[PDB]
């Protein structure tokens, strides 16, 4: 079972301008083959399907726990896309929009028109070409070593996509998210590499980084390394998965320093609200009446 | 962000033997169009994309919280499938399997061979025809009423699929899971119906049940209603989503009794471990050496 | 624009009992690559997209009119599938079905479980592997000769699929439908071949039949030829497409006899009603109340 | 069976300029998830699959008839796209096009290159991202109420997409089509809502409009309401489906006035011909010789 | 079995500038429905599946051999795309690229972002809309005449796409490849047409060209015809498939001159190397260390 | 460019009778995600897209050459499937088949009906669920180490699928093919592992085998190892790719013995001809006339 905390994993900056094509590129990191939906669903299904949940417990704890972290990463990437698509971020009401004035005219010419037609200027479950995420992006073979080898690869392929998208947009909201997730993905790659070394004797972490560029060269990633976050494997569970430190120990690939398990999630930051976009009818064309209904739900004695 | 608890939402019984074609049918309820992946991802993305998270908070709390519950439902359905596919449930080591003796010969003739080739006799992210789940199964328009109308439909369409699969499968593991999720889906349909009543004045809950068959006609569902589970909307969060009772109040469609918000998740039941399947090389062909590696990790613990 | 007549293009017989796997095979002829959806949508879109609707009118009339005929062919193939899937054909109310008794147990083991889960034991928009029909099965290039060459091929490929499914299914409903549509597909291939002869001088009809087997070897098709149906190109329009005989003239490939344009549709046969299937909740679990509602609508008629 | 009338459902204006990206957006309304292909094929297959064609006749008449109207809507949307893609609308011959001069250079940079490569600058069976329409967009459950609930949703989701595309392009051909189809979709939503109220007692039409914006705010829709077309359910059949008025009666959601059944289709307007586009080889590179062949087919004595 | 020669089928010119959208259009010719992947895989699988490899040997030789030629065409089209995507063609090392400087900023706005995210600025197995090539683009019916009819169509549909893409870009690398492959596709269409005439008596080559525009009107195609290459069917085999001349004989459709079989491949040209693209991390971010490792592999005594 | 040799990489035995479901399982090894189409197309596109073809030549030679070997593997797997689907292997003419007698009745009930409808009882470009192979199964990042890591994984994932299908199918044709390709896949995994060791210092070959089962436990694979085939990397080229031994050297993972580069392809075995299947109209319904046409082509030879 799962619980939810109404917080993003980190604070994101306020966007300052809508940037559709940046949002379309960032979609690769959400619903593309190596996006966060893929790391999430790979680890989630491997955790469901895991044989030897007690006999191979440290490895089960690892996959079950990292799957849980990736839930917050789909959330964070979706918030980033929503930030880039928001017309009036954080504002409950805009007035004066007339459909006949062609208020979505710009959207005719952007790469991803679906953001504005199917979505209400919001994230979709798709990649940078509009391709919807598909369950064949999941590998769940039942063989622990084969799955871990796949997962090591998956994290460094995902990192490669994050780096390339970083190089496509200088939007600060996108770069903040990417910097943080480069650091988290470095932790995951390192953790799967340590798990493989424990099972096989092959020193997989010595292959890192892939590609051969250090996170310290990406300013927004270095920001988070400077706070120590490359050392931390957070245990996203009240009472379970307590044996992570049997694998998550020893040296960090980033700097050689000792890594640690942190019990519980990080503090986080607030969730994002894109505000009213009347041309998208989101959350309604003129939402004042609905806001009044919600207000009155609280005004009650019962 | 999210947290994980290593418990299924209910306990499941143990099948007498593998039932591949039952597993293949139950896949519809996991990765098909109206499976638990779809309800999960619809509500998850709607919750990310929600505009007016404070101004429309009671409705945000509802979608965000039900999304969290559906995480445990993909888990529960996967456990059911895994139970039906497990050769040696709960048994860590089998001996004597010879690949040269065609130990997977039965799988040549089952509906879903992928369970045994791509999977290690485990669940996959697909429906009852082998169709992989796809992101176009998600509807996230940004318009609250349109989304809620969709979600009401989604729950009763999902219910219809659960009922039909129930009528195909006599296996207790499937009947228990389905009976439970018929009751939970009744709660979700009722909740979305109450939300639509509040926003629109249209008495959506009066349309229930769809199809026009009572959950009381399904023995396992009747048991869960006798335990009160049709009344309960669990708050799957440490501290958030405390306004569910503004919508989740009044009469149950099942029996007219007053519905309730329950603080926290249910206690549930143990997770499922399919054990060793040597022919599937899952978790390894001969896993004793890996079990020894894991044991030694604890000896070297700090 | 289009009009509808509540008649199948031929009458169909009644199966003795349900035959799921026959239905699954016949799906190839509905939603597969060379099924009736494909011939329909190819000619429909070509007719929309046709350039030179007046200057090339005889050819426009041909494509526009054959497209209309193919609408009735998707209808006829769907009726055949529905006939094979119907538990109680023609019977409005069945009693005593208990969902708890696994009344759909047989469906666990059939090829196409979707017929019974997604469908209410009814046709779906898919082929013989469960693959849903897709718009990339349409070829609409705008070049008349290229399109007609494609359409000649499409008809003989579709014929080949019909012949192979005929050889799989002994059910009279399927044999009657297929025999009829072998004759109609012979007309369409001949018509496109005559159109290509007129435009190019290449004697395309001399290539027929493809494969090199005569429709006379298929008993149901032989009967329809004995009724003259290989000669007939029906004008499926009140007043339009009156120049079909400019192309549809001269010898039939089947027997050398003169072909004819028939004003209007054939008289055909009754549409099919699969009746009540309570386990499928179709049209309702217990439909008597809805039947009463419908009866009362007539009492309140103006 | 079906008949065809060689007329669009309404007169469309002459385009005045090619607008590829407008055509790409309008594709959402043709082959996207909530485009006219989807409403068409949903109602068509539900009509084939309908159980109780006599016992539930008014409801059968409704679905069978609206399916037939949607055939003319795929035609109308395709004509709109073709208008936007036409280089020389209504002109049989253009001269002087040289392939080596890069006459399709603009198409390199438009969103939808397929319009110009796969199509001969014509409509395709796809949405606004190039996604081809797929049969999984059809819902045909066999349960009347569940299908009608789906269809109500489908019409208002389709309306939402039409409104958003309207707001993306000010092209008069697109806006004329959209205005008309907003009015027709309002009729369909109202009709399915009335059918649901008759079966369930739930006042579904009181939820309209969705989104909460009136068609009267869209000038091209108000044009058609001012002619009375929101009141009219046309019976697209010579002799069948005569019981529509048992459901289609009472108040219009638009203005409270009494709705009516109209026997037969509206008058319509001419079909559209995009003319010669030599660079697309459509209908031929230099079509004069083919036009002469067609002319000579008429010059005959026989 | 197969052998490889490290040469393109022709010399291509050096690109001079990156042209992403030209590369995206040329993708239609690689991984689209009528691209070189399709002609390749159609003929390859037909050759595997061929019945009567001795009894119908000349026809087997034809399909087996043309399949082999198409391997070099996927190679040639991929080289063309890679040329259009190359930043530093032929250069092993570039220095001074900083990811934080947004070196891929242009790629945010191009049609095909996947070239830069999934690919390292390189070709992908997809068409001009980003659609990945799929095995349903292959037709392998087992019936020789039906397959040959399909293949005739396939070549002229492929030619039509090549012509349209030619008209979209004036890039010399693209136009050189297209000119050559127009000539080769003319040979293939002619060869399948001759095979059909031999089997059926229908003069299929008299339909050529389709569309009705001569290759001699395309300067880069005329270049290769002026060298005689429209006459040549190369036998891509050391010792097999020696009976091609039983079919490949008689007049060329281009000019009426006698065609010939050439034993062995043409001379070819060098392969293409896109060079270092540091922002794509291709072949590495800073490849000097890897180049030194490779150099040292040669410095050996053993 | 490529050349073709009309030989399979090994000889195959003849099945006693058709085995449709065995063929359907073996399809996973052809067109599934980890089938031979995937290894082929991964290495083919990586070889096209390779940057530093001279500076990193030993690695280019390896990928380019292994790609060529995989061409013969799609051929070999297709031959295996065709063998399992052949009614009359090696027999040019069968008499007496009557389509009216349901000669394909068995095919109604097999897993893969497409083999008999779309195919003429022959292989298709799909996996074990009927899923067509797709280009998103290719990973071509441009980064050498990332690609090689992927390829190492791909080979062991493909091996895992081969092992599982082996365990499903007792047919000698399948066991021989799979035993051989287990040995060849061991060579490829070892080669990519050696390449990674050279570039990274990580001892990837020490992870082998994956899964942890020796090829010696599979009797057919053991025979091929006893013949030395695990040592051999064949140079599938007349004159190119002469630096394979710079990487392909040192110890075999199977037995510690020195590996070798073999100049040229193996001698292999005959290609397979499925013979006449009249019910499939393959190569024709009654092929005697076409056989006579072919005979006469030789009489008219030059
Ligand atoms: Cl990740
Ligand atoms: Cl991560
Ligand atoms: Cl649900
Ligand atoms: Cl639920
Ligand atoms: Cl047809
Ligand atoms: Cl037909
Ligand atoms: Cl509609
Ligand atoms: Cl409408
Ligand atoms: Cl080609
Ligand atoms: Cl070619
Ligand atoms: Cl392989
Ligand atoms: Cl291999
Ligand atoms: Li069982
Ligand atoms: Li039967
Ligand atoms: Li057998
Ligand atoms: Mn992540
Ligand atoms: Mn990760
Ligand atoms: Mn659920
Ligand atoms: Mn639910
Ligand atoms: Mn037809
Ligand atoms: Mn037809
Ligand atoms: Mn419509
Ligand atoms: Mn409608
Ligand atoms: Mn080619
Ligand atoms: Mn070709
Ligand atoms: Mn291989
Ligand atoms: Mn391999």
């Amino acid at each position: 079972m799962f619980l939810r905390i109404d917080r993003l994993q980190i604070e994101l900056p306020m966007p300052k301008e809508q940037d559709p094509n940046a949002a379309a590129a960032v979609q690769a990191l959400l619903g593309g083959r190596f996006g966060e939906m893929s790391t999430l669903m790979n680890y989630m299904y491997q955790s469901f399907n895991f044989r030897g949940k007690k006999a191979l417990k440290p490895y089960y704890d690892l996959i079950a726990n990292i799957a849980t972290e990736e839930l917050g990463h789909i959330e964070l990437v979706a918030a980033t896309i929503n930030s880039l698509l928001a017309k009036n971020p954080g504002k409950d009401l805009e007035e004066g929009v007339d459909p006949a004035s062609t208020p979505l005219g710009f959207a005719k010419d952007v790469r991803n028109a679906a953001h504005f037609i199917a979505g209400g200027a919001n994230s979709l479950v798709m990649g940078a070409m509009g391709e919807h995420w598909n369950g064949e992006y999941v590998f769940t073979s039942g063989n622990l070593i084969l799955d871990l080898l796949h997962n090591f690869f998956l994290e460094v392929a995902a990192r490669t996509h994050k780096l390339r998208v970083y190089e496509m947009t200088d939007n600060p909201v996108a770069r903040e998210m990417i910097g943080y997730l480069l650091v988290r993905g470095g932790v995951h790659a390192a953790a799967y590499g340590k798990a493989l070394e424990s099972l096989t004797g092959v020193e997989m972490t010595k292959m890192l980084p892939i590609p051969k560029i250090d996170n310290s060269k990406i300013p927004e990633a270095k920001k988070y390394m400077d706070l120590g976050f490359h050392r931390n494997l957070y245990r996203f569970s009240p009472e379970d998965y307590r044996d992570l430190g049997l694998i998550w120990k020893g040296a960090s690939p980033e700097d050689g320093t000792e890594v640690v398990v942190v019990d519980g999630p990080p503090t986080g930051g607030p969730v994002f609200d894109a505000g009213h976009d009347a041309a998208e009818f989101a959350p309604e064309f003129h939402p004042g009446e609905l806001y009044e209904i919600a207000k009155k739900l609280y005004e009650k004695a019962k």
